[PDB]
């Protein structure tokens, strides 16, 4: 298991009555109720020094939100989530941001739960407690005397199953965090209800074949951990790094490449941020897609796995091939287009024919064909004998793994280069032989450019684009709305090649 913040050992020597005698901002703080223990008014300053004026109020205001969720109707928490979440929205916002607010932010909810004398905000404050934890960390400064208190919480009898629930909650999650890096958003919604439940975050995982997955998932869970998980539970290779599958997030059909060591959790967050931003229009999926092309297979592994990856793959390949900016034939989508209709449906029927215009858009033909060439496709279909599902479906899968494109990870490219004899439009095709310059209008590969002539620890990119060295020395500038991917792809296939 997961390694230990402070040994029980410990707990004696790290006691935060030191620390609170020693950091409090005492003078200032002078004041009817006890400084060190829970209070129902406001404090008349920061529990901690702070040089800045501007933090000292922020702290201020920090504790008045303390006691704003503390105190708050637990009917808000129900009707108006993003009321009720708002007091801890703006702690989360300020602590993420300002490092030097999250050793005051901790001291507060210990002050807050200490000599606590009402049940319900005991429980409040170890909610905050919660949400903090799976947020962002005390500093080094302060860490081991709030891990004393929570081992002591979660050890020592009282409490409500409620706070001894959320204390060791909490000490997970900082322990997971530790192992898994810090996050970079504050908690969503939806995040925030599960935290304050002591459960796990559900997410919906979208796969190639358009099923849909569970994952039960907390705030400090990566897109490499999510990976493996539906990778074994799909039972394929259950290592992504071997398979090369991975998670990435789809904005009304856009998708972005989801980084291994990043928060599923943050993406939660971002969506939130979006729906937001555009006041619904959002249409947010996560997906589970083949990104990494190795050839890597046995490793003497089941074939029987090897076999599930191989599926969701033509799924996805059969699908990119049917998106103009990576082919353009529409013989060819009407050849594997015509064998998936005949595969799902059998042979055709007046019925059916009269059933494709706008249903089969996506599905057995592009908007393109369904235009100017359904009778041909039509007419292709027909053509299907007779066929039977093992053989349509055996013909397809010869269509699609025969592409150029198969086997690739792909990036849709531009450039603006007026040297180099590029068309403006390509994609680049990654796999373990190169970086292949693809000109998805006719078809045809332009040139492989070698990993080996790119900066091993120096690769340029930018906002917008990544710069690739080409044999002459010259640089293609190649602009893409994936930055990270494309970056991510060329260092993973370096990676693999040299090991
Ligand atoms: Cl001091
Ligand atoms: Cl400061």
């Amino acid at each position: 298991e997961l390694p230990q913040i402070l040994n029980d050992e410990e707990i004696s020597l790290y006691s935060f009555y030191d620390y609170a005698n020693k950091n409090f901002n005492i003078e200032k703080l002078k004041q009817k109720d006890d400084i060190f223990s829970y209070q129902k008014s406001h404090i008349k300053s920061s529990l901690l020094v702070h040089s800045d004026a501007e933090q000292t109020k922020v702290a201020v205001e920090i504790f008045s939100k303390v006691l704003h969720y503390m105190n708050s109707n637990p009917l808000v928490s129900k009707k108006d989530p993003a009321d009720f979440y708002s007091p801890v929205k703006f702690i989360l916002t300020k602590g993420l941001a300002i490092e030097s607010l999250r050793d005051e932010i901790y001291c507060q909810l210990i002050k807050q739960s200490t000599s606590n004398p009402i049940q319900d905000l005991n429980i409040r404050v170890w909610e905050l407690i919660h949400f903090t934890c799976s947020t962002f960390p005390p500093t080094r400064k302060l860490i081991k005397y709030f891990a004393a208190y929570l081992k002591t919480t979660i050890q020592q009898s009282d409490v409500s199953k409620s706070v001894k629930d959320s204390a060791q909650a909490s000490y997970f999650i900082l322990q997971r965090f530790t192992l898994n890096g810090a996050r970079k958003q504050v908690p969503s919604v939806t995040e925030l209800e599960s935290i304050k439940e002591n459960r796990p975050i559900f997410v919906r995982i979208t796969a190639t074949d358009g099923s849909l997955k569970g994952l039960h998932i907390d705030s400090a869970t990566t897109c490499q951990e999510s990976s493996n998980d539906l990778s074994q539970r799909s039972r394929m290779r259950v290592n992504s790094k071997e398979n090369g599958f991975t998670i990435i997030e789809s904005f009304n059909g856009i998708e972005r490449d989801i980084a291994p060591t990043d928060k599923l959790c943050d993406v939660l967050s971002k969506v939130e941020n979006l729906q937001a931003t555009l006041s619904i229009q959002v249409n947010f999926k996560f997906v589970f897609k083949k990104k990494l092309f190795f050839d890597n297979i046995t490793n003497n592994v089941p074939t029987t796995s090897i076999n599930v990856e191989n599926e969701f793959y033509y799924h996805q390949l059969f699908n990119d091939l049917f998106n103009s900016n990576y082919c353009k034939d529409q013989d060819y989508q009407i050849s594997i287009g015509s064998l998936k209709l005949q595969f799902e449906s059998s042979d055709y029927t007046d019925e059916i024919r009269a059933w494709l215009p706008g249903n089969g858009r996506g599905k057995y033909f592009t908007t393109d064909i369904e235009k100017n060439r359904f009778d041909d496709f039509i007419n292709k279909y027909k053509s299907h004998k007779g066929l039977s599902p093992e053989d349509a479906k055996k013909q397809m899968v010869q269509l699609l793994e025969k592409h150029p494109l198969a086997n690739c990870s792909l990036v849709v490219c531009e450039h603006q280069s007026e040297s180099l004899p590029y068309p403006k439009n390509f994609v680049l095709a990654l796999n373990v032989n190169g970086i292949n310059i693809y000109d998805p209008a006719t078809s045809k590969m332009l040139e492989s450019v070698k990993y080996s002539n790119q900066s091993q620890q120096n690769l340029k990119s930018d906002d917008k684009s990544v710069s690739i060295i080409l044999e002459n020395k010259s640089t293609l500038q190649a602009f893409t709305g994936d930055v990270q991917k494309l970056v991510s792809l060329i260092k993973e296939y370096s990676l693999y090649l040299r090991n």
